[PDB]
């Protein structure tokens, strides 16, 4: 096809050329800028009804989202929908502005189709992002109505003594502008998690009904069996709306070839894929298939997307694949997912959710 040819040109020539000419943070910064200005093709992949998912109190036109980290400050939301993402997650956004870690803090492992990052939650802050989303609030209301929801990932400041209050601040400021909110959880213990999430949910429940977002918990793949058992219990107990599975890994799987493999940070991309899919599988089973999962980590194809869906994910996200494949990856994943769904006898995405477990 014309799509596969375009996909090959970006993957084989354009992206390796551009990534050779730019440091990885400049590449990211330019990507946000080009996307913010809408410098993209119109829309050759019109989304099939097969790709539609209804979850988290919302229509999703397709299940392929852009993961948190690409658009930390909500600068490129409209361009991301133009790129063909069925939903956009912005952030992480911290309460106060902060610079994050010293540069260099992003590293490419092209031999592994992986990235390492240690951004350290660089953020323009809730106030800047609030006013930025307010400027396009009604445009977003229509987009959400048309099946294109907006998520916001809420972080905390580096020097914060009270993590729960930073997240609470985020619920109050950005919850009215979001379809869903995300709080990242690291390794717990169980009572501390219950306390934090209770406060987050209380703050969410205090917003007016019309501006009341879903609340999701995002987990790393590096948790113990007991951490995962505890998270599942608390999430079911409190009525947490969903799980995002997973963040980057602090592990370094055997077989990484990139020179920069020993850089401190979170590893993303292909080496994360099956660690992430197995975490989805575990969390789906520990929650009895009753907590919607957003599957993320190493999605670069329809097969990768479908494996996460069959393992228990209602929706997927990607980021790292975009750095190697460019904008055509979104259409690629969607086309390939649709084809595989047909090949496996599923009417749509919804039928495939948790199919491995049945
Ligand atoms: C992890 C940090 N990180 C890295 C490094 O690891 N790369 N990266 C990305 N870089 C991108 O392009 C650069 C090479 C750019 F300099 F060209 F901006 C894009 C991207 O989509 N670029 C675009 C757009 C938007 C429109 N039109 C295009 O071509 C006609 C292209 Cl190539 C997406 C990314 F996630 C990124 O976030
Ligand atoms: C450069 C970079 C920055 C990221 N920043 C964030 C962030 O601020 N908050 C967050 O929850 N996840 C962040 N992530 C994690 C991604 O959202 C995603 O969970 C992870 O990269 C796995 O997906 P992928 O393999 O498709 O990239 C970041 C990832 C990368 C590569
Ligand atoms: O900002 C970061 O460093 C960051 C946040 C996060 O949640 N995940 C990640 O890989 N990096």
């Amino acid at each position: 096809a014309m799509a596969t040819g375009d996909e090959r040109f970006y993957a084989e020539h354009l992206m390796p050329t551009l990534q050779g000419l730019l440091d990885p943070e400049s590449a990211h910064r330019l990507a946000v800028r080009f996307t913010s200005l809408g410098l993209l093709p119109r829309a050759r992949f019109q989304d099939s009804d097969m790709l539609e998912v209804r979850v988290l109190g919302h229509k999703f036109r397709n299940p392929v989202g852009i993961a948190a980290g690409f658009d930390k400050h909500g600068e490129a939301v409209d361009g991301l929908y133009k790129m063909g993402f069925g939903f956009v997650e912005i952030g992480s956004v911290t309460p106060k502005p902060q610079e994050g870690n010293p540069r260099p803090r992003v590293f490419r492992l092209p031999e592994d189709q992986a990235v390492i990052n240690r951004y350290g939650f660089n953020s323009h802050g809730l106030s800047v992002v609030e006013h930025r989303l307010r400027a396009r609030q009604q445009k977003q209301a229509k987009l959400t109505e048309d099946g294109l929801p907006l998520g916001v990932n809420l972080g905390k400041n580096k020097t914060s003594v009270d993590a729960a209050e930073d997240y609470a601040e985020g619920v109050r400021v950005l919850g009215p502008l979001a379809d869903y909110l995300v709080v990242n959880v690291s390794s717990p213990g169980k009572a501390e998690l219950r306390r934090l999430l209770t406060k987050v949910l209380q703050e969410r429940d205090g917003l007016r009904r019309v501006h009341r977002p879903a609340v999701l918990v995002k987990i790393a793949p590096d948790l113990t069996s007991q951490d995962k058992e505890d998270i599942a219990s608390v999430v079911k107990e409190l009525g947490i709306d969903g799980l995002i599975v997973t963040n980057t890994t602090v592990s370094r799987p055997a077989g990484l070839q990139g020179a920069l493999r020993s850089e401190t940070g979170g590893l993303s991309g292909k080496p994360l894929r099956d660690l992430s899919t197995q975490t989805i599988r575990e969390m789906y089973a520990l929650t009895q298939g009753r907590v919607p999962i957003i599957g993320v980590g190493g999605v670069s194809s329809g097969q990768d997307a479908l494996e996460k869906i069959r393992a228990g994910a209602s929706l997927v996200q990607l980021y790292t694949a975009l750095t190697f494949w460019g904008p055509p990856v979104v259409g690629k994943v969607k086309r390939e997912l649709e084809a595989l769904l047909k090949e496996q006898g599923f009417g749509g995405v919804t039928d495939a959710i948790g199919a491995d477990h049945r």
